[PDB]
C-alpha cells in the first residue's frame, strides 16, 4: 500500500572491525527495492523529534517510497564501540553505506540528509566514493572542522561552540547510561552550569584545564584545546580538499548567523562546476530557525520552510536517485533570504554574478574610539594619515553580542550592538546616512593596518546596520590571531611597534542597508566568548594564567600610505 | 518483535452522518489487541514535528507496546466535511473512539495527549462517557472556549488570539488546496501581513469588519466577534460545568505565561477529587517552551523536559490504561516550576496546602502615575483616602507587553515593563526593597474601589517582580470589562463617578520575590492587542468606529474606606 510503512528498531549493522552500530529502519510497504537516504546521528536515533525541525518533514519521504535509515554513530546510545568526534565517522559511513546496498530493500540509489552533525557526516560519507551514494543534502555543516566549528579562518578558538557542545554530549552520555553511575547526577547539574553560564566556564584560566569535561571526554582537551594549529590532527579529519575531486550532488543549506555559514557556502563553491549543487541561507542562527530575534524580526517568510524544503529535498533526490531528470525543474539554484528587504530571492550563482568587491576605507576626524568618535566609512581613499589606538585588556574583553554564536546566548544574531557603543576599545567607523539603498551580498573581509605594542594580538571587525531609530544590528563578523595573519599552519610572531597589513574573513552576509540606515563597521581586538582571548604573550593561550596576561596597545592605521577598509560585495539591481 | 511498528495512512472512519475522518495508525507488532492513544488535530496529522515537540517523544509510546492514533479533524487536509472551530468535536471524538474500540488491534483501553487545540479536544472527548477511555493528557488547553483563549474571566476579547489564529487556520486551508484558487497567492500574504502586525490588524476600527478574516472563516464573526457575552453559544461549546461529574483521570500541563494557564489549572481543580489527576506547570508561553526571553533566563532545567514528560506520560498510562498499580509510584501529583528561585518543585496539591491569601494594599503619597510616582504596597491598611487619576484614550492604549500573549509577540512572557514606565495612565505600587524572601505561588487576584467618568471602561492589573539591575519582570495578569464586573452573562452598565468594587482576576504564577527586589503591581485600562480596547461608550465594542469611541477620566480610590488591594497567595516554607 502506497503511503504505509514499517519501522524496525535497533537493526545491528557489523562495522569492518566487527563493532556494531545500531540503526532504525523506515520502509515503504513496497513490492521491490526503493532508494534510500541515511541519516547519522550522535544524539539518539530514537529521538526524531529533537533535529527533524531543524530539516525537513522526512516521513513524507517514506509515504512516498524512500526508506530512511537513521543510525546512532559510534559509541552513543544503542551503538556499541567507543565515541570519539570526527575520528570514525568517515570509515563508519563507508561500511553502513556498503550494507544498505546489499538489503533485498535497496534498489542502489542512497542518498543522506540532516542538520549539523547529521550534515557533516555526509561529507564525510561522501568522500569514500562509493558508488551507490548518488546525492547528500548537507545542512548548516562543514568539511572543514577546523575553520568551523572548533576553530576558524582567523585561527582563534570558538570557545563557546566547545564548551557548549561538550556540555550537551556530555549530559547525553550521563543519559545514554552502561549503568546508572554514582557521580552521573552531580556531573549532570555541572554540565547544566556550563551551559547556563558558557562565559563563566570560559573565562577559567588555564583554559586547558577542565576536570569535568576533559574527564567526560578527552577530546576537548587532547584534540581541540592542544591543537591551535591548523596541524595534521586537523587536516585528518577535514574533507574540503577532497570536495574538488568529487562528483556528488549536494543541496546545501545555510543560515546568516550560523556558526557553519562560513564553511557551508565554501563547500557549495568546491562542488558547484563538478555536480548539481543547491543552495539555500536564510537568516537563522543554528539554534533559533525561527525569524524572530530580541531586536530584529525577519518576518514570518523568514520562519525555517520546513514544508518548502521538504519539497525540494523530494524534487532533488527524485531527480539524483530516482532518475527523474525533469524533477528539479523552475528550482533556482540558489536561493537567498536577502535581509533589510527581508525577501527571499533565486539566484543563478553563489558568488552572485556582477559582484563589485568594493572598498570602503576607514577615515574621519579625530579618534574613532565609542560610537560618538569621529569614525567614517567612505569609497574615497581617507586624505590624512591618522592612527586609533585603544588598549585591549584580557580581564576585560568585549563581550560577544549575536553573530554566529552557537551555545552562548547563540538565539539572537542579529544583536542590537549599542550595550558595547560606549566602550574604548571598539572602534566605530560608518558611512553618511543613505539616501539610497546598498545591496551586500557575497562574501565580506577587511585589511586593515594593524600594530600593537605586543608580540601576539587578535584583530575583530564586525559589520552592522545602524537603524534609523537607533537599533545597531549585527550582520557578519570575524577575528584574525595575529600570529596566524599568514598561516593557520605555521604561526610566527610580530615585532612591536611594526605595522602589518593583515585581511580579517568575515564571513558572508545578504543585507540591503536601506535609505535612512548607515553602513558601520566595528574594530576591535576581542569577541568574548565567540572566541577565546589572547593573551598577548605570544605563548600557548589556553594554556596561560590570566594574572601571566599582558595588555596591549593596539593601533589601526588609515590614510593615503595605509589605506584599511572593508571590502564589501555590492550588488545593484 | 517488541519495539517495532507499521504505520498506516489515511484510513477513513465514518462519524455518525457518514462523513469521514482520515487517521493514521502507528501499531505496534504484537500478537495481540494493545491499548490506543488517540490524537485530534487540525494541523495536519501527516506534519507531526510541528506539535510533537511542545508534548512528547510519543513514538516511545509504539515502541513500547501502545498504538497510536492521529486523526484530521472534520474538513481539514484528508478529512471529509466542513471545517467549524470545536463545535463538531464532541460528537466526532465519540464517534472516532467507538470506532478505536471495534477494532481487532484496540484492547478496550483508550487515552489521549496533546497540546492547545489537541488538548482542548481530549475534554470534549472526555464529555462523551465511552467507557473505553481511561484517560487523558490536555496540555496548555482549556474547557472553557470563553474564558480561554477567545475572550477571559474578565470579559474582554482576546483579539490577538483570535486574529493570530484565524490567519494560521486560513494558511492552513490554502494549503488544505480542493485545488488552488486564482485568489490562493494573494491572500496567503496577506494572511502573513496579519501574522507579522496582529496589534495592526487588531486596530482596524469596526473590529468586526473583516474582509478577508470573515470570508475566509466566517465563525471569526459569526461566533467570537458577535458574541462578546458569555452566552449560550459559548455554554453550547464548554465543558466545564460537566467536568465536576466525570471520573477520567487526566495529566494536565500549564505555562505560567501561557495564555490557557487559568482555564489549564482550573480543570486540575475540577477533576482531581474523582480520578487521579496530575499536574505540570512550567515558566512557558504558548509558541516559546526554550526557558529563555529577551530579558528573562530560567536555566536550561527549564526548557520543556520532553524526554521526562515522555516518561510521565507512558508511566501515567500504564497506571490507567495497563492496570499497573504501582505506575506511578513516586510520581509527584503536582509539579511547578517556581521562578525566582529558578527551580522544579513537587506539591502535594493545587492551590498548595497552607497558602496565606494576602492582601497588599495601595497606598503612598501623591500620585502613583509612572513607575517614579509615589505608589506603595503594604501589608498594612491605607492610612489616608486617596485617589489616583488617568486619562484613558481608546485611540492610544498600554501596549501589550509579555504576559500570556499568543500570536502578538507571544515568545516574551516575562517581559521587562520598563518601556511603559513613563506613561501616565500606568499606575505604579511596590513594595520596600524585601529583605527576606516571598514566594507567591496559587492563583492571584485584585479588589480594587474605582470611577470612571464614562458608562463602560476596563480596569487592568498586573503583577511584577522589580529586579535590583532595574529589570521589571511581568507575571501575571488580568482585565475587568466593566459591564461584566458581576456576571459575563447578563452585563449592565455602571453609573459615571460612582465609586464600585471590582475583582480582577489575575490567572496564577509562582514566583519568589528574593531580597533586593520589590513586588510591584500596575494598574491601567488597556492592554492592547492582548484585549481589546473598551470604547468607553457602552455599546457593542466591536462594531465602533475608533473616531466614535470616548476618553475615560479613571480613578482608582485607596485608603481606609475604599481598601484597594492585590491579594497574593503567600507560601513560607
Ligand atoms: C551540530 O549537531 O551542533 C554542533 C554545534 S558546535 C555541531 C558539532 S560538529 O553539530
Ligand atoms: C492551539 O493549537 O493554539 C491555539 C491558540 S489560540 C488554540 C486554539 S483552541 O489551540
Ligand atoms: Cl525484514
Ligand atoms: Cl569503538
Ligand atoms: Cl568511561
Ligand atoms: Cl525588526
Ligand atoms: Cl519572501
Ligand atoms: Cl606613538
Ligand atoms: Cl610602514
Ligand atoms: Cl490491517
Ligand atoms: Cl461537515
Ligand atoms: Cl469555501
Ligand atoms: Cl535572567
Ligand atoms: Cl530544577
Ligand atoms: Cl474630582
Ligand atoms: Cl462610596
Amino acid at each position: 500500500v502506497d503511503g504505509n510503512y514499517s519501522v524496525a528498531s535497533n537493526v545491528m549493522v557489523p562495522m569492518r572491525d566487527g563493532v556494531r552500530l545500531a540503526v532504525d529502519l523506515y520502509r515503504p510497504d513496497a513490492d521491490g527495492p526503493v532508494p534510500v537516504l541515511l541519516v547519522r546521528n550522535p544524539y539518539d536515533k530514537f529521538d526524531v523529534f529533537a533535529w527533524s525541525t531543524q530539516s525537513t518533514n522526512w516521513l513524507e519521504f517514506v509515504r512516498d517510497g524512500y526508506a530512511v535509515v537513521i543510525q546512532d554513530t559510534r559509541g552513543l546510545f544503542a551503538s556499541e564501540g567507543e565515541f570519539v568526534p570526527h575520528v570514525d565517522d568517515e570509515a563508519d559511513a563507508e561500511d553502513t553505506l556498503s550494507w544498505i546496498l546489499e538489503q533485498a530493500w535497496c534498489d542502489g540509489n542512497v542518498g543522506m540528509f540532516g542538520v549539523s552533525y547529521l550534515g557533516v557526516t555526509q561529507w564525510q560519507a561522501a568522500v569514500s566514493g562509493v558508488g551507490g551514494l548518488k546525492a547528500i543534502a548537507p545542512s548548516m555543516a562543514s568539511a572543514d572542522l577546523y575553520r568551523a566549528p572548533w576553530y576558524g579562518p582567523g585561527g582563534a578558538l570558538s570557545v563557546e561552540a566547545l564548551l557548549g557542545w561538550s556540555a550537551l554530549i556530555g549530559r547525553g552520555l550521563i543519559t545514554s547510561r552502561s549503568d546508572a553511575r554514582p557521580e552521573d547526577a552531580a556531573d549532570f547539574v555541572q554540565l547544566a552550569a556550563i551551559l547556563n553560564d558558557v562565559a563563566g566556564a570560559a573565562s577559567v584560566t588555564p583554559l586547558a584545564e577542565q576536570p569535568l569535561l576533559g574527564r567526560l571526554i578527552p577530546w576537548v582537551i587532547d584534540q581541540v584545546v592542544d591543537h591551535p594549529d591548523n596541524d595534521e590532527s586537523w587536516q585528518s579529519i577535514s574533507l574540503f580538499e577532497r570536495l574538488g575531486g568529487l562528483a556528488t550532488p549536494a543541496l546545501i543549506t545555510a543560515g546568516w548567523y550560523d556558526g557553519f555559514v562560513g564553511e557551508s557556502l565554501r563547500t557549495f563553491v568546491a562542488v558547484k562546476d563538478n555536480a548539481d549543487a543547491r543552495l539555500v541561507v536564510g537568516p537563522w542562527s543554528h539554534s533559533n530557525l525561527t525569524g524572530r530575534n530580541a531586536d530584529r524580526k525577519f518576518g514570518i517568510a523568514a520562519t525555517y520552510p520546513i514544508q518548502e524544503a521538504t519539497t525540494m529535498h523530494k524534487a532533488f533526490f527524485d531527480r539524483h536517485l530516482r532518475g527523474e531528470t525533469d524533477a528539479l525543474a523552475g528550482v533556482p539554484k540558489v536561493r537567498l533570504f536577502v535581509m533589510g528587504i527581508d525577501e527571499w530571492r533565486d539566484e543563478t550563482d553563489w558568488p552572485l554574478p556582477d559582484t563589485a568587491y568594493t572598498p570602503f576605507y576607514l577615515g574621519g576626524s579625530g579618534a574613532a574610539n565609542t560610537s560618538t568618535g569621529g569614525g567614517t566609512l567612505s569609497t574615497s581613499i581617507s586624505g590624512t594619515e591618522s592612527a586609533d589606538t585603544y588598549l585591549y585588556d584580557p580581564a576585560d574583553p568585549v563581550p560577544s553580542l549575536g553573530g554566529t554564536l552557537l551555545f552562548h546566548n547563540g538565539d539572537n544574531g542579529p544583536a542590537d550592538q549599542r550595550p558595547i557603543h560606549d566602550r574604548d576599545d571598539v572602534l566605530c567607523y560608518s558611512t553618511e546616512v543613505l539616501t539610497d539603498p546598498v545591496e551586500v551580498t557575497g562574501t565580506v573581509s577587511a585589511r586593515l593596518f594593524v600594530s600593537s605594542s605586543a608580540v601576539d594580538t587578535d584583530f575583530t571587525a564586525k559589520l552592522v546596520d545602524v537603524f534609523p531609530d537607533g537599533r545597531a544590528i549585527a550582520l557578519c563578523d570575524g577575528i584574525v590571531r595575529m600570529r596566524y595573519r599568514e598561516t593557520l599552519v605555521n604561526p610566527t610572531l610580530i615585532e612591536a611597534g611594526e605595522i602589518y597589513e593583515v585581511a580579517i574573513d568575515m564571513l558572508a552576509t545578504s543585507n540591503v542597508f536601506l535609505p535612512g540606515h548607515r553602513i558601520m563597521v566595528q574594530v576591535s581586538s576581542s569577541n568574548f566568548p565567540k572566541y577565546d582571548r589572547n593573551s598577548n604573550t605570544g605563548g600557548v593561550i589556553a594554556r596561560e594564567q590570566l594574572e601571566e596576561m599582558c595588555t596591549a596597545v593596539n593601533r589601526i592605521h588609515r590614510g593615503p600610505e595605509h589605506p584599511s577598509h572593508i571590502v564589501l560585495p555590492i550588488i545593484k539591481r
